[PDB]
DNA sequence: CGGCAGTACTG
DNA sequence: CAGTAC
DNA sequence: GCCG
């Protein structure tokens, strides 16, 4: 990156927006500064700054600020509120809405919350968890738990395929948590395995919480046996046959890579799910069995994996 | 002016 | 539905 | 915040 001392600034602010809420703001600056980090030398001029997608005159009078001070003056100006936004919102569960209500209602600390703040079953077990939450597992421990996964689900049915998806498949050296992808070439057995499967992993000890329990998708958290274990997050999706590559490519991410790829079907008449490609408009589902339909139907070059690590 | 990705789950 | 998350 |  030619620009940290740029970007490393900007951050922050992006985080300030996000926290408060001002989803927008904070989306414009998110994509500069990657847009930033995506240039090869650091950044000179206020005109070399337009040229760069994702750089208006906004951002590029905040970039001159930063080169001709060292410093932007709007950082001097962030809300006193805006550290414990964020502190209430790293508990999975309770987003910006939450966050600002606990801080109108007086509370500033997690002891706040722990005595007397109500709370959903879900931000119970996220605060329960609140450190381990923040916590990235070496991409060795994320094997183990595809792996537990993997032996729980065959010994139900030896035909199930099942795949690590997310920044694993991307190949990163650590993983904020695990997203297995189920399904079966049968096109019928997936079924209704869920009840069976989750019982099993939690017969096992290996599922500690449930935070979403749906008919496709299973949100959780797991732990390894043995000493020196910590609490790691867990994402199950069971999708049929049929959906498999679109399934693989949106669990697979990036979220920006999702997005991106998503606005350019868009701009194509067409819409991309993790369900489907299809003509927009309803439309038609083009067959895509592999990954690599996907970018032939949006007109791209294949991209393995570990170049959407947008 | 107005979209900025598309969908699933909770209560 | 609004909120939250992947 | 940026961009069509
Ligand atoms: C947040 C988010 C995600 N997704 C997809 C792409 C992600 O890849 C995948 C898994 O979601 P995650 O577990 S949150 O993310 P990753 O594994 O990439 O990275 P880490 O966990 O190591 O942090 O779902 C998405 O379409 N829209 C989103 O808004
Ligand atoms: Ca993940
Ligand atoms: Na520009
Ligand atoms: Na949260
Ligand atoms: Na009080
Ligand atoms: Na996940």
């Amino acid at each position: 990156n030619h620009n940290l001392h740029i970007t490393e600034k900007l951050e922050v602010l992006a985080k300030a927006y996000s926290v408060q809420g001002d989803k927008w703001r904070a989306l414009g600056y998110a994509k500069a500064i990657n847009a930033l980090k995506s240039f090869h030398k650091p950044v000179t001029s206020y005109q070399e700054a337009c040229s760069i997608p994702g750089i208006g005159k906004r951002m590029a009078e905040k970039i001159i600020e930063i080169l001709e001070s060292g410093h932007l003056r709007k950082l001097d100006h962030i809300s006193e509120s805006v550290p414990v936004l964020e502190l209430f919102s790293n508990i999975w569960g309770a987003g910006t809405k939450t966050a600002q209500m606990w801080y109108q209602q007086g509370f500033r600390s997690l002891e706040d919350i722990r005595s007397q703040a109500s709370l959903t079953t879900q931000q119970a077990i996220g605060l329960k968890h609140y450190s381990d939450f923040l916590e990235r597992m070496p991409r060795e421990e994320a094997t183990e738990i595809e792996q537990t996964v993997q032996k729980a689900a065959q010994a139900f049915n030896s035909g199930l395929l099942c795949v690590a998806c997310g920044s694993y498949r991307r190949g990163k050296a650590t993983c904020g948590d695990v997203d297995v992808l189920i399904t079966h070439p049968d096109g019928r057995s997936h079924r209704g395995i869920f009840s069976r499967l989750l019982d099993s992993l939690r017969q096992e000890g290996f599922l500690t919480d449930d935070l979403v329990k749906g008919e496709t998708k299973y949100l959780g958290v797991c732990r390894l046996p043995g000493p020196g274990r910590r609490h790691r997050r867990l994402d199950i999706i069971v999708v049929p046959y049929s959906e498999f590559a679109c399934a693989l490519l949106y669990f697979t991410g990036s979220a920006h890579f999702n997005r991106s790829m998503r606005a350019l079907a868009k701009t194509k008449g067409m819409s991309l799910s993790e369900h489907a490609l299809s003509t927009a408009v309803p439309g038609r589902v083009l067959p895509t069995p592999t990954e690599k339909d996907v970018f032939r139907l949006l007109g791209l070059p294949y991209r393995e994996p570990a170049e959407r690590d947008w």
